[PDB]
């Protein structure tokens, strides 16, 4: 990757959907360079897909929770819990964290009733779980996972 | 929305590149009828775009942090950190959430240096600010907030 | 539910021992149409019975703690204690929180010695039971849970 | 306060619509004798009221929250913080307790943002408050207040 | 118990050395009635005994801690614990409190290392103890559990 | 101190009612000898003196409290805020520890009423105190601060 | 040890390739008698060695991390943690702490991976340890052991 | 650096008073090379020096403690404390950790009071000092921060 993949990729992290022309022009580079470029990017890994942004606001996502949670030590208990934590419908985000030392998961449901249904009551009968502890977002400032290049 | 939107948007979440046909022949609805629900969906900020995903490994962004930030209480001080957060390069997400009752952070940088440089050393200096806790992701299990219907 | 029913309510949630002749004055209705209403909205379950408030300083309940409860993850522990701990001679109060992610319990009673024998003693040879923390309340600044519509 | 007062207190803290009747066949004593002693317990404050127990779903009140407040040391701050939460609308408990040695606050709303408008950013501007927690109930077990004798 | 008993053990808990004579002088009333009030308070129980104030800096009682101790629930373990903590040498105060819902355990040895011994390797091998936490008493401003009347 | 004193004082400690006679057959020595011995040891400040030990519970100091108290950092703070302490009525013992890094503060009260007004009301008025946390006991196992000879 | 000793020692902790002459010169004292004080430190084990000082920022050591382990309590679980603790590759430190009453642990790895697979890892799959906290060092302000004369 | 001068500084790191000779017959290189290796290691700041390991038990070094320590936020007040901390006689470690978010001092002294008198009473003076936490170290495990190649 160089200098000029960057620019392509900054435009793109916003929105994919401009054309090669477009894009071409704002870069300074011929369009033909552009597509070997991006389809370089995309066979290489560094662009791994173009997704549709939904807002979630608009399926009624309105129960959104952070959760900690705490598994218990001993033979690959760890491992497993975050697997199991990733399997659950609503969970988008599972992170193990260094400091708390343990997993940080992200979720959205509907409402209270879906989330005990599907993630908590789920949850509480993972044996492995020590404790956790989940966090109410009562409001969201700011969410673009999709801005990789400031 | 209806239920066919939700067949539209469930494939579009994941993969914004299909033709019309794909979509068309996999939904089984004429492909006029499916582009103009697209075209629907996009005026009514269903889908508020399209995005390349992008590699974070692919960049470098190695140090990824998970920060808790209590603030002040008192005249309009916590509505006011939180846009202060969301400016701050590198950080993606800031939720403000009830339990805590304090703001999580997600950040991602490529080293050590720049994550003090660009965020704690930053944060710090904030007066507003009370206390914090940065927690180090060591392992994503998991992060596809993309995927918002199941 | 009306704009009426809502005026009824708000009168008998502070008290219920008025004439059906003054509140039909109040709300300016016919009192064959309130009560009517009112018999509406107890067959309905809006209006789930009538209560003496009964002055718990009159009866010694000088003791009153409220009480965070962990229970244990896993087989249907967390159900099963919630029961339990509701069954409980003085507890008035039992609510699973998000956040602490554990029970709330509520309860009164004469003196410590009473508080101890009865509830206790008793939740902590609950096995299921993780830790509690007991809260003295010293001081209640206000206690109307009746009060419904503000 | 007799054996005979408390008999009369157990039946109308569950239900104050009997006749003199029912009760004073229950209890087997003259009609005119339990009028009296029910009106002596209201004269001595025993009975403070009666009132309509309105069941708080039937009023959508389903965003419910348990939060515990810290209030900053020093010329008379504590109490006066006491009675700045009592007077929140949807407030309606407010404790002081020994152990967290801060305020425990119930309230009930009937949605999360009318939580956060009519509570969590009113708190957030006192001054004198130095820390919060905010718990969120997603399920009541048992809420009977009414019932003090067991 | 009366008045003149409270002025006789105001002076009792700090000198009990005195003569019946000075303190007869001093409470002016008669000293055969004043060998009575002792003798009364002493077979009543309110004067369990005369004790020797050892200072305990003179007997190198150096390493004082301070002992937070938490007993997993279930079958007898609280109760039981309290007393296995009440043996061990060196300790002279052992008390189970509400909120933090543990026992505090008060303790003096001459130096860490018989601390560590007679104390802390004891506690760890206890399989009742859930956790602990010692408090390292590095300054005593004041001690005088024999002032009991103020 | 040799070990005969030790073996005066062992004895000292639990009771100082004892006659030269009956301690001096005990310990096999000339009684002249104990009076020299034990009168040396009041001179060298070993015996502070002797107390009456009056029984807590016939005083009915029922509310006994174990409290923690933080000290703002900064010009003697702490220091001052250890004698305010101390000469609070019902206050026996100041201590700061090590760990927590606070002072631990031992009180006895008759009721909770004259806790909150002699002991809690005046704490929350001190500027210098940071946070408290006063533990409630409701369980003396054992309190025997005389015996520092085991 | 003397003066002179204490002397020798503060240089020679500093910088142990000095010439006997230079310091001979420096604390004014014969050369043989120099060398024979040296010879007797180490006999005595005063002087366990000498050893070269590298700077582990030339070896990479670049992901430094302070960790606190709680070992459960029974039967010599504590002990062993201990020596299972010390002999992990990258763990320079180990102390048990009063106070916490856990393990602090002090360890240098190149990176997050070999930290995870030497360090972390292994550490989650020991039972006798109850839970853990890794504190990340992002900036070592002084680290200086072997200045042990001020 | 080569595979080879890992072989050597592994062997200076333990013990820097070998001869260039059994060195080099161990590690199989001319001495005249090996000379020239170490003297280019301590040009190119490798080895930044050679010290004498002095065993702290022989200086009565006996009050080890490990002390956090969190700073106020704002206008640098953390960098300044570091400084500060790092100055303190008997202090040899300063640490700013992410996830605790704050500063962690190594410090040894001979006794409790010369730690209170250097510092402690020193740290609590500090008005940018929010809170510490100091950590008895009642046993070293292992210390051995010279060893930086396993
Ligand atoms: N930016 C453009 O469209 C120029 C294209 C370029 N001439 C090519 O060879 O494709
Ligand atoms: N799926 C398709 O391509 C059919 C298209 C449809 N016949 C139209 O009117 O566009
Ligand atoms: N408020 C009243 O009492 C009026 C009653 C009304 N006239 C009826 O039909 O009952
Ligand atoms: N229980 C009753 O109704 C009896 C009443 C009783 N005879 C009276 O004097 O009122
Ligand atoms: N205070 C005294 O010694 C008076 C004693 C009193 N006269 C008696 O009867 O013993
Ligand atoms: N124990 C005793 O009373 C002996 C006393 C001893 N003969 C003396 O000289 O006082
Ligand atoms: N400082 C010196 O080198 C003097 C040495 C001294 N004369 C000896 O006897 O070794
Ligand atoms: N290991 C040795 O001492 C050999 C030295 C080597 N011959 C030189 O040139 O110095
Ligand atoms: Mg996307
Ligand atoms: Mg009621
Ligand atoms: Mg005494
Ligand atoms: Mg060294």
């Amino acid at each position: 990757m160089d200098e000029i993949d960057l620019r392509i990729l900054k435009i793109l992290q916003y929105n994919a959907k401009y054309s090669l022309d477009e894009i071409a022009r704002e870069i300074r580079i011929p369009k033909s360079t552009l597509s070997y470029r991006i389809k370089k990017l995309e066979k290489d890994g560094v662009i791994k897909g173009y997704y549709a942004y939904i807002n979630p606001a608009s399926l009624n996502l309105d129960y959104i929770v952070i959760t900690s949670v705490k598994a218990k030590y001993g033979k690959n208990y760890h491992v497993e819990l975050g697997n199991k934590l990733a399997q659950i419908p609503g969970v988008w985000g599972v992170y193990f964290v260094l400091g708390d030392n343990d997993f940080i998961v992200m979720a959205r449901y509907k409402t209270r009733e879906e989330f005990m249904e599907k993630f908590l009551e789920r949850v509480m009968s993972i044996p492995e779980v020590e404790r956790t502890s989940a966090q109410v977002v009562v409001k969201i400032i700011k969410e673009s996972p999709n801005i990789v290049i400031f």
